[PDB]
């Protein structure tokens, strides 16, 4: 049940003046593709509050990879789901290697510890936390730990299932899509197949949706590994593989993976919310 | 649980490239507006049909708008839920003046009768046919029968909740929406509030979510009449005071609520999906 939202003032939308005008703002299944200027933030926050939204957000932290955490965990600190409910779940090889962070009021942090590469995300979050995540949080949000957040990234996102538009392919035309080519594969589309390329660093949903991603691509790299295939981009070609077939209800802009060394600031990102950090 | 899509071979969507750049196609709390060129329906009956999606229609025929049930079901066959599973529920005063139409496989009529104006169509809505509503549809549609179908109307419009832009008033200022602006009256919305002005003639959504509409604007009209105000507009200013309170889902354009006489077909109107028949 949803309770009212107050009165609220705010410019009114206008039917016969586009948001954006030089992207597209949803795709052909109509799920809104979230691109700054599209959203007013001030009514979803309302909206998640006066559900009491809990965010999860799960990042692997694996041998090396703990160096990032510091900067990752301040930065979502400062930009990721403020004012609202987080649980950050920190998977790491390291348990004495996690910085200790700072966090705001509502906010909590879990270390997950994790044996001593390419099946681990999805296995992780689909076998081993399932209960938990249920118990927990409202959404979870699955991110690369090699990143920094630079601005706004918020309620805007929370969907049942979302993938993120790969920065290096959002203007490319499909066949040219690095999905794996292989019939042999589970993960194989044809080259007349495809809506989008999605990046495995930036993927969520509701946690029933997720668990029913990450459990479909294990066992779709199961299959793999059983038949002597290993998919050409690992997790990322089956989660492509998955979202092709299960459609998501929003799609996250580049503007929410971004990496500005490679890619610079193109017109079209009017903000660059989540980035590269150098490695 | 929703299973996979089978192989489809559609154009790709191409983010450098707006499906309408004439028209909102998202609202800002990121509900898709439905226009023509904003969906793939072919992607859209694949997911509703792989459900096995029952659609409800309401429509209310009192006293002489018995008249208006043959055309409007005669089109409705034509235009509406073509191929999906289709329950029409037409409540009367006069059961023996329902016409005998003719329907497609998997759709069926059942005809309510009512007492021989203003709260019903909200009170049956909500008070009458509840349970039997949740046990055999998944949506329900309720609509003017003083209608016609002239083109397609389908899985497009189906979500959780949905309103339909008023066509009269598409491109107003909110100032000039004619909301109930007396603060004696549940329906009141200031001039400063306001999203869109949502016609009493289309509206729908999950089975949970009509009910909770229909409830919220019976009760609201009940506590009027108690306190001797009726709203300017009756159940359409309930409507509108209950879809700025609660953010529909979806928001259906003018395509699907038109009045050809009285305003012609605009530029922005690719088709013309469901219009007023004269009276
Ligand atoms: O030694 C490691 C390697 C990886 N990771 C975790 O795995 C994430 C993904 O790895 P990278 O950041 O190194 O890789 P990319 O950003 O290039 O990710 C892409 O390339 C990967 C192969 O390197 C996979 O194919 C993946 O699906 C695809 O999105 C990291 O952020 C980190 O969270 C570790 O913790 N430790
Ligand atoms: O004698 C009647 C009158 C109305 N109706 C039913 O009520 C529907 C709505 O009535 P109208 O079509 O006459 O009215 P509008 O199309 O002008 O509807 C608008 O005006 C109405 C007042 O006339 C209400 O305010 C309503 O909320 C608003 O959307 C009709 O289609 C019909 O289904 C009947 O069955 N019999
Ligand atoms: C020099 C690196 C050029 C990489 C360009 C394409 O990005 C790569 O795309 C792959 C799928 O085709 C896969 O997702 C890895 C991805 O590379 C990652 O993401 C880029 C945006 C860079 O940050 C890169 O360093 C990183 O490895
Ligand atoms: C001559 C009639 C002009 C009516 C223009 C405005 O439409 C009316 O708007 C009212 C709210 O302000 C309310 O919704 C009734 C609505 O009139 C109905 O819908 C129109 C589009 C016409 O079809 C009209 O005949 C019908 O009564
Ligand atoms: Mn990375
Ligand atoms: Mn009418």
């Amino acid at each position: 049940f949803m309770v009212s939202l107050p009165r609220m003032v705010y410019p009114q939308p206008k039917v016969l003046t586009p948001c954006r005008k030089d992207v597209l703002v949803v795709t052909p299944w109509l799920a809104p593709i979230v691109w700054e200027g599209t959203f007013n933030i001030d009514i979803l926050n309302e909206q998640f509050r006066l559900q009491n939204t809990t965010i999860g957000l799960t990042v692997f932290a694996i041998k090396k990879y703990v160096a990032f955490l510091k900067l990752f965990l301040e930065t979502a600190e400062k930009h990721f789901m403020v004012g609202h409910r987080v649980h950050y779940y920190v998977f790491t090889d390291q348990p004495a290697a996690v910085p200790r962070v700072t966090l705001g009021t509502g906010r909590q942090l879990s270390v997950l510890e994790v044996g001593a590469v390419s099946m681990r995300r999805m296995e992780m979050i689909s076998d081993f936390c399932e209960r938990r995540f249920l118990s927990e949080v409202d959404y979870l949000v699955c991110v690369d730990v090699d990143m920094e957040f630079r601005d706004h990234v918020g309620v805007e996102i929370l969907t049942p299932l979302f993938g993120t538009l790969h920065p290096s392919f959002y203007g490319s035309s499909r066949e040219a899509f690095t999905y794996e080519r292989r019939p042999q594969s589970q993960a194989y589309i044809p080259k007349d197949e495809g809506d989008f390329y999605y990046m495995g660093a930036f993927f969520g949903g509701s946690v029933q949706e997720v668990q029913r991603l990450t459990r479909a691509c294990h066992q779709a790299m199961m299959v793999d590994q059983a038949n002597g295939i290993e998919a050409v981009w690992h997790d990322e070609s089956h989660l492509n593989k998955y979202l092709l077939r299960h459609k998501p209800t929003k799609v996250l802009s580049p503007e929410y993976l971004w990496d500005q060394q490679l890619l610079g600031w193109p017109a079209v990102l009017r903000k660059l919310r989540f980035t590269a950090v150098p490695k």
